[PDB]
Protein backbone atom coordinates (compact mmCIF):
# COMPACT_ATOMS: atom_id res chain seq x y z
CA UNK A 1 0.00 0.00 0.00
CA UNK A 2 0.88 3.35 -0.35
CA UNK A 3 3.27 5.30 2.02
CA UNK A 4 6.40 8.07 1.96
CA UNK A 5 9.21 5.65 1.55
CA UNK A 6 11.59 4.89 -1.79
CA UNK A 7 9.02 2.46 -3.18
CA UNK A 8 5.82 3.46 -2.45
CA UNK A 9 6.09 6.97 -1.97
CA UNK A 10 4.75 9.99 -3.69
CA UNK A 11 6.37 9.13 -7.14
CA UNK A 12 4.67 6.19 -7.32
CA UNK A 13 0.97 7.33 -5.96
CA UNK A 14 0.02 7.85 -10.10
CA UNK A 15 0.37 4.24 -10.73
CA UNK A 16 -2.82 3.49 -8.14
CA UNK A 17 -4.12 7.39 -8.27
CA UNK A 18 -3.81 8.56 -11.78
CA UNK A 19 -5.35 12.06 -10.64
CA UNK A 20 -1.54 12.54 -8.42
CA UNK A 21 -1.42 14.38 -11.66
CA UNK A 22 -4.33 16.32 -12.31
CA UNK A 23 -5.26 19.96 -12.59
CA UNK A 24 -5.22 20.94 -9.18
CA UNK A 25 -3.05 18.71 -7.28
CA UNK A 26 -1.80 19.67 -3.84
CA UNK A 27 0.43 20.80 -1.98
CA UNK A 28 1.59 23.89 -4.28
CA UNK A 29 4.65 26.18 -3.57
CA UNK A 30 2.90 29.85 -2.37
CA UNK A 31 5.03 32.22 -4.35
CA UNK A 32 4.34 35.27 -2.26
CA UNK A 33 5.30 37.63 -4.85
CA UNK A 34 2.34 36.62 -7.14
CA UNK A 35 0.02 35.52 -5.16
CA UNK A 36 -2.54 38.69 -5.14
CA UNK A 37 -4.93 40.58 -2.56
CA UNK A 38 -8.85 39.46 -2.71
CA UNK A 39 -10.70 41.98 -2.06
CA UNK A 40 -14.00 39.68 -2.66
CA UNK A 41 -12.37 37.31 0.23
CA UNK A 42 -15.03 38.06 3.30
CA UNK A 43 -14.21 37.41 6.73
CA UNK A 44 -12.78 34.47 7.46
CA UNK A 45 -14.65 33.04 11.19
CA UNK A 46 -12.90 30.16 12.62
CA UNK A 47 -15.61 29.42 15.52
CA UNK A 48 -13.88 26.40 17.23
CA UNK A 49 -15.59 27.12 20.71
CA UNK A 50 -18.07 24.00 21.05
CA UNK A 51 -15.47 21.62 19.54
CA UNK A 52 -15.45 18.07 21.09
CA UNK A 53 -12.62 15.99 20.31
CA UNK A 54 -13.17 12.27 20.31
CA UNK A 55 -10.02 10.19 20.08
CA UNK A 56 -6.21 10.25 18.75
CA UNK A 57 -5.85 7.61 15.89
CA UNK A 58 -2.00 6.59 14.86
CA UNK A 59 -3.33 5.28 11.07
CA UNK A 60 0.03 4.85 9.92
CA UNK A 61 1.10 7.69 7.95
CA UNK A 62 0.53 10.47 10.77
CA UNK A 63 -2.23 10.82 13.48
CA UNK A 64 -5.72 11.94 13.52
CA UNK A 65 -7.55 13.83 16.63
CA UNK A 66 -11.04 13.07 15.55
CA UNK A 67 -14.09 14.85 16.01
CA UNK A 68 -17.31 14.55 16.94
CA UNK A 69 -19.28 15.96 13.62
CA UNK A 70 -22.78 15.18 14.21
CA UNK A 71 -23.77 18.41 14.35
CA UNK A 72 -22.61 21.62 14.05
CA UNK A 73 -19.84 22.70 16.64
CA UNK A 74 -16.36 23.41 15.53
CA UNK A 75 -16.98 25.32 12.04
CA UNK A 76 -15.04 27.20 9.40
CA UNK A 77 -16.71 29.61 7.46
CA UNK A 78 -16.29 33.32 5.45
CA UNK A 79 -13.24 33.74 3.24
CA UNK A 80 -12.97 32.07 -0.02
CA UNK A 81 -15.78 30.07 1.44
CA UNK A 82 -19.38 29.19 0.32
CA UNK A 83 -21.57 28.06 3.71
CA UNK A 84 -20.23 25.86 6.27
CA UNK A 85 -18.01 23.68 6.51
CA UNK A 86 -17.56 21.24 9.89
CA UNK A 87 -14.34 20.47 11.54
CA UNK A 88 -13.60 16.56 11.46
CA UNK A 89 -10.25 15.92 12.63
CA UNK A 90 -7.05 17.25 12.29
CA UNK A 91 -3.23 15.86 11.67
CA UNK A 92 0.23 17.15 11.00
CA UNK A 93 2.87 16.56 8.39
CA UNK A 94 6.70 16.85 9.57
CA UNK A 95 10.03 15.83 8.66
CA UNK A 96 12.95 14.27 10.20
CA UNK A 97 15.02 17.31 10.73
CA UNK A 98 13.96 20.50 11.08
CA UNK A 99 14.38 21.91 8.27
CA UNK A 100 11.87 19.80 6.00
CA UNK A 101 8.24 18.79 7.14
CA UNK A 102 5.88 21.02 5.44
CA UNK A 103 3.81 20.39 2.55
CA UNK A 104 3.05 23.66 1.30
CA UNK A 105 6.46 26.02 1.02
CA UNK A 106 6.35 29.62 0.76
CA UNK A 107 8.57 31.21 -1.87
CA UNK A 108 10.05 27.62 -1.62
CA UNK A 109 10.68 27.57 1.95
CA UNK A 110 10.02 24.76 4.19
CA UNK A 111 8.84 24.78 7.42
CA UNK A 112 9.15 22.13 10.05
CA UNK A 113 6.00 20.94 10.12
CA UNK A 114 2.34 21.31 9.12
CA UNK A 115 -1.06 21.17 10.86
CA UNK A 116 -3.96 20.38 8.59
CA UNK A 117 -7.86 21.17 10.13
CA UNK A 118 -10.36 19.30 7.60
CA UNK A 119 -13.78 20.14 7.52
CA UNK A 120 -16.69 19.22 4.92
CA UNK A 121 -19.33 21.12 3.83
CA UNK A 122 -22.46 20.38 5.29
CA UNK A 123 -24.46 20.90 2.21
CA UNK A 124 -23.34 17.59 1.31
CA UNK A 125 -24.48 15.67 4.79
CA UNK A 126 -21.68 13.55 5.39
CA UNK A 127 -18.02 13.36 4.17
CA UNK A 128 -18.05 10.39 2.13
CA UNK A 129 -20.40 12.89 -0.01
CA UNK A 130 -18.45 15.83 0.06
CA UNK A 131 -15.46 14.09 -1.19
CA UNK A 132 -17.61 13.94 -4.43
CA UNK A 133 -17.74 17.16 -4.50
CA UNK A 134 -15.32 20.08 -5.95
CA UNK A 135 -16.09 22.15 -2.86
CA UNK A 136 -16.53 19.25 -0.74
CA UNK A 137 -14.01 20.34 1.64
CA UNK A 138 -11.97 23.01 3.28
CA UNK A 139 -8.51 22.42 5.12
CA UNK A 140 -7.03 25.16 7.28
CA UNK A 141 -3.14 24.74 6.91
CA UNK A 142 -1.12 26.14 9.97
CA UNK A 143 2.63 26.13 9.48
CA UNK A 144 5.05 25.11 12.22
CA UNK A 145 8.28 26.17 12.83
CA UNK A 146 10.94 24.99 15.66
CA UNK A 147 11.23 27.74 18.50
CA UNK A 148 9.29 28.11 21.94
CA UNK A 149 7.23 25.47 22.98
CA UNK A 150 3.41 25.58 21.88
CA UNK A 151 1.26 25.10 25.42
CA UNK A 152 -1.70 24.05 23.66
CA UNK A 153 -0.59 21.44 21.55
CA UNK A 154 1.77 19.35 24.85
CA UNK A 155 -1.77 17.46 25.55
CA UNK A 156 -1.19 16.22 21.74
CA UNK A 157 2.54 15.36 22.42
CA UNK A 158 2.12 13.64 25.81
CA UNK A 159 -0.67 11.26 24.18
CA UNK A 160 1.61 10.05 21.61
CA UNK A 161 3.43 7.50 23.17
CA UNK A 162 0.31 5.29 23.80
CA UNK A 163 -0.23 5.45 20.09
CA UNK A 164 3.67 4.64 18.87
CA UNK A 165 2.40 1.85 15.85
CA UNK A 166 0.42 1.93 13.42
CA UNK A 167 -3.29 0.84 14.46
CA UNK A 168 -2.97 2.43 18.23
CA UNK A 169 -5.93 4.73 19.06
CA UNK A 170 -6.63 6.73 22.79
CA UNK A 171 -9.46 8.56 24.62
CA UNK A 172 -8.89 11.97 23.75
CA UNK A 173 -11.89 14.23 24.57
CA UNK A 174 -11.90 17.70 25.76
CA UNK A 175 -8.53 19.17 23.71
CA UNK A 176 -9.33 22.34 22.44
CA UNK A 177 -7.84 23.04 18.59
CA UNK A 178 -8.34 26.85 19.13
CA UNK A 179 -4.94 26.38 21.65
CA UNK A 180 -3.07 25.07 18.12
CA UNK A 181 -3.53 28.74 16.13
CA UNK A 182 -1.42 31.60 15.68
CA UNK A 183 -2.43 35.49 16.25
CA UNK A 184 -3.27 36.52 13.12
CA UNK A 185 -5.70 34.72 11.01
CA UNK A 186 -4.05 36.85 7.35
CA UNK A 187 -4.07 33.59 4.67
CA UNK A 188 -3.60 32.58 0.92
CA UNK A 189 -6.42 30.57 -0.69
CA UNK A 190 -6.33 28.11 -3.77
CA UNK A 191 -8.19 25.28 -5.38
CA UNK A 192 -6.65 21.74 -4.60
CA UNK A 193 -6.52 18.56 -3.41
CA UNK A 194 -6.06 15.89 -0.81
CA UNK A 195 -2.43 15.73 -0.48
CA UNK A 196 -2.58 11.62 0.62
CA UNK A 197 -3.76 8.89 -1.37
CA UNK A 198 -7.19 8.69 -2.74
CA UNK A 199 -6.13 12.62 -3.57
CA UNK A 200 -9.31 13.87 -4.51
CA UNK A 201 -10.04 17.42 -5.81
CA UNK A 202 -12.26 18.05 -3.43
CA UNK A 203 -10.45 21.15 -1.19
CA UNK A 204 -10.42 25.11 -1.24
CA UNK A 205 -6.82 25.48 0.81
CA UNK A 206 -6.79 28.25 3.09
CA UNK A 207 -3.23 28.28 3.89
CA UNK A 208 -2.22 30.81 7.34
CA UNK A 209 0.62 33.22 6.14
CA UNK A 210 1.89 33.45 10.28
CA UNK A 211 3.69 30.19 11.76
CA UNK A 212 3.01 29.03 14.79
CA UNK A 213 6.32 27.77 17.02
CA UNK A 214 6.97 24.69 18.77
CA UNK A 215 9.86 23.65 20.75
CA UNK A 216 12.53 21.27 19.44
CA UNK A 217 11.63 18.45 22.05
CA UNK A 218 7.90 18.60 20.71
CA UNK A 219 8.60 17.87 17.34
CA UNK A 220 11.44 15.43 18.43
CA UNK A 221 8.35 13.44 19.93
CA UNK A 222 6.58 13.21 16.49
CA UNK A 223 9.35 11.88 15.41
CA UNK A 224 8.91 9.02 17.69
CA UNK A 225 6.12 7.37 16.45
CA UNK A 226 5.90 4.57 14.20
CA UNK A 227 4.67 3.84 10.72
CA UNK A 228 4.85 0.00 11.03
CA UNK A 229 2.58 -2.44 13.16
CA UNK A 230 2.90 -3.48 16.60
CA UNK A 231 5.95 -5.82 17.03
CA UNK A 232 6.93 -5.20 13.70
CA UNK A 233 10.29 -3.22 12.36
CA UNK A 234 10.47 0.18 13.53
CA UNK A 235 10.51 2.73 10.80
CA UNK A 236 10.04 6.09 12.58
CA UNK A 237 7.33 8.20 11.25
CA UNK A 238 9.18 10.95 9.73
CA UNK A 239 8.83 12.96 6.37
CA UNK A 240 5.52 12.13 5.66
CA UNK A 241 4.97 15.16 3.46
CA UNK A 242 4.34 15.28 -0.07
CA UNK A 243 6.30 17.91 -2.30
CA UNK A 244 4.94 21.20 -3.95
CA UNK A 245 3.54 20.33 -7.28
CA UNK A 246 2.49 21.92 -10.69
CA UNK A 247 0.13 25.08 -9.92
CA UNK A 248 -1.37 24.14 -13.50
CA UNK A 249 -3.97 26.73 -14.06
CA UNK A 250 -4.74 28.10 -11.05
CA UNK A 251 -4.01 31.32 -8.61
CA UNK A 252 -3.48 31.40 -4.95
CA UNK A 253 -5.12 34.79 -3.36
CA UNK A 254 -4.13 36.80 -0.61
CA UNK A 255 -6.71 37.67 2.32
CA UNK A 256 -4.49 41.02 2.93
CA UNK A 257 -3.28 43.41 1.21
C1 LIG B 1 -9.22 11.32 3.67
C2 LIG B 1 -8.83 12.00 4.96
C3 LIG B 1 -7.86 13.14 4.72
C4 LIG B 1 -6.49 12.97 4.82
F1 LIG B 1 -6.01 11.77 5.17
C5 LIG B 1 -5.60 13.98 4.56
F2 LIG B 1 -4.29 13.75 4.76
C6 LIG B 1 -6.05 15.23 4.15
S1 LIG B 1 -4.98 16.60 3.78
N1 LIG B 1 -3.47 16.14 4.03
O1 LIG B 1 -5.17 16.88 2.39
O2 LIG B 1 -5.34 17.59 4.75
C7 LIG B 1 -7.43 15.43 4.06
F3 LIG B 1 -7.93 16.62 3.70
C8 LIG B 1 -8.30 14.40 4.34
F4 LIG B 1 -9.62 14.64 4.24
O1 LIG C 1 -9.00 39.84 -16.34
C1 LIG C 1 -8.49 40.42 -15.14
C2 LIG C 1 -8.58 39.44 -13.99
O2 LIG C 1 -7.66 38.38 -14.27
C3 LIG C 1 -7.73 37.30 -13.33
O3 LIG C 1 -6.81 36.32 -13.70
C4 LIG C 1 -7.43 37.81 -11.92
O4 LIG C 1 -7.66 36.76 -10.99
C5 LIG C 1 -8.33 38.99 -11.56
O5 LIG C 1 -7.98 39.52 -10.28
C6 LIG C 1 -8.26 40.06 -12.63
O6 LIG C 1 -9.18 41.10 -12.34
ZN1 LIG D 1 -2.61 16.70 5.67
Amino acid sequence: HWGYGKHNGPEHWHKDFPIAKGERQSPVDIDTHTAKYDPSLKPLSVSYDQATSLRILNNGHAFNVEFDDSQDKAVLKGGPLDGTYRLIQFHFHWGSLDGQGSEHTVDKKKYAAELHLVHWNTKYGDFGKAVQQPDGLAVLGIFLKVGSAKPGLQKVVDVLDSIKTKGKSADFTNFDPRGLLPESLDYWTYPGSLTTPPLLECVTWIVLKEPISVSSEQVLKFRKLNFNGEGEPEELMVDNWRPAQPLKNRQIKASFK
